[PDB]
């Protein structure tokens, strides 16, 4: 199993690429990267790069202003972006007994949330785009994004204790209790057929896959194993883990600097845990660069080592260079 | 609010002080430091720090061999050190108590703990029954503390507790509920009486913020910042008084060095967002600001020197040479 993502790069069967890592951890980088790294290896497939951030970390690290319009980023032909803000008569019952769920059930929020996102790519493919072969998505900081996978079994075992008890005694009790009872069946089960129609692509590790990303560090490498096992009880593909922010102190010349070098001590301890906890998959390291990392320009030299791995002893002079 | 520990550490109130934060972020460092100063600035009365770490982290910070029975670190007069295992006292505790159920088998039974764990039914009851764990495990350590204080004149005025690296261990702190509620539907129920009273009488004082408090220990990073607003919102459940936060491994790159090495001062930027995001998110904490050092700091000497900044804010245009000193 080869420390890059190039069999992913390369890759003709994916359509669907979630990118996502929480706690400042070069995240949005590296779905920017990988982003760029298949548009530039595919010319003849257009890709789509979708975020939900309202801070716009999109356009922050490409420097032009994307929105709900999906638009080329200058310089590619072959890769757009959009940046979506998926939380902005009977139908004000049937959202408002649709709110009260969001609260108390499981994977409600998420599935609303992430079918406004799928009705935002297919206007925009619609009204000339005109298909994207695969679409990169940017998932949010917050939140269990992917949450609604697990509605349409969340909500039938739900059913069936609805059916267990309602038919106790009757119909007495069960008019008394559901008078005045919105009935949303229909909004609820057409969102359950919306899950599942997803879920066929979502959990073919051929159409569908997730890249996790962290840093060497404790709490990332935990927070990094809690979400590959929320992603296996998905049935989501998960089998590449990028490693940002790495110092490689050890190579640099212009040595020296103890605190860099006691912190790349540590870096490396977590990096070994790495190694062996995820033996079968695609475990890529990638180099800490001096500031963040914006551009068209800059966003492709670096992103060439999700591809070939970066080599301290050969590749520092990309890095110390991109600063 | 003063960033620092000082009415702490000069409190003649608290008995029981919690020290506690997880991901590798100075927390046997910070419990040895508080215990350092308590010490130093109340010579007339003693105190206990105590771990529950099988690793043996007090004997590795300070360089002496600690364990189950006190010892006073050597060059401190009132001081001493403990370290147990109550997790694998308590297995011991319980097969025995299995064995003498399973054969015909008496008990001392002049209290405590071990009558609460007769024919080992409390202890399999751990599985459905959330905070038992964690009240019979702080029930060993109180008896190991009771037994150390032999009986003479050698009773600890305040004890720190360096918490387990690992688990929720003030989690027992909520049993009296979930018990009044089990027992409300519902020998073994007898037991849990006895276990529920136990936990009440210990509320008493862990719930009184006059003679208890934890100290939280983080470091300035997004992840840390989230654990330890997970750890205090853990603490406000149990009840338990959480006013104080140290942060480690502080660059202050600005200061001391100049403008050598630009990845520190990349570092030391965003170590500045979330010291600020922390100041503001607990307004009314003692936020506590400590400097990185070089390597470790182990052994009184170091300790104490680092110790002070707890005690009186660390000032990096002042107090750079002090870090370079050890
Ligand atoms: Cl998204
Ligand atoms: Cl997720
Ligand atoms: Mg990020
Ligand atoms: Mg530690
Ligand atoms: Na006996
Ligand atoms: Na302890
Ligand atoms: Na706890
Ligand atoms: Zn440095």
């Amino acid at each position: 199993v080869e420390p890059n993502l190039h069999s992913l790069i390369t890759s003709t069967t994916h359509k669907w690429i979630f990118v996502g890592g929480k706690g400042g951890v070069g995240k949005t980088t590296s779905s920017c990267s990988i982003a760029i790294q298949m548009a530039l290896s595919q010319p003849n497939k257009q890709f789509l790069l979708i975020s939900t951030d309202p801070a716009h970390n999109l356009s922050d690290a490409f420097g032009e202003k994307f929105g709900k319009d999906a638009r080329k980023v200058t310089g590619m032909n072959n890769l757009s972006c959009m940046e979506i803000d998926p939380s902005a008569l009977g139908s004000l019952l049937q959202g408002g007994a649709l709110a009260d769920l969001t609260g108390s059930i499981p994977g409600i929020d998420e599935a609303l949330s992430f079918m406004e996102v799928m009705k935002h790519i297919k206007r925009q493919e619609q009204g000339e785009g005109e298909t994207f072969d695969t679409v990169i998505f940017d998932t949010a900081p917050t939140g269990h994004t992917l949450r609604f996978l697990q509605l349409p079994n969340t909500l039938s075992k739900l059913l069936e204790k609805f059916g267990e008890i309602t038919n106790k005694l009757g119909p007495m009790l069960n008019s008394f209790m559901g008078a005045g009872n919105v009935d949303i069946s229909g909004k609820l089960n057409e969102l359950k057929a919306n899950v599942e129609t997803i879920r066929q692509q979502f959990t073919d590790p051929d159409l569908t896959t997730f890249v996790c990303v962290c840093i060497s560090e404790f709490l990332s490498l935990y927070e990094t194993e809690r979400l590959i096992q929320e992603l296996i009880s998905y049935d989501m593909d998960v089998n590449s883990i990028i490693v940002n922010q790495l110092l490689f102190a050890e190579n640099d010349q212009e040595h020296n600097c103890k605190r860099c070098q006691a912190r790349w001590k540590m870096q490396k301890k977590y990096l070994d845990q790495i190694d062996e906890l995820y033996e079968d998959f695609h475990v890529v390291k990638m180099p800490l660069c001096a500031g963040e990392i914006r551009g068209l320009n800059n966003l492709t030299k670096f992103s060439q080592f999700l591809n070939k791995e970066y080599n301290p002893i050969t590749d520092g002079k990309v890095i110390y260079e991109l600063e």
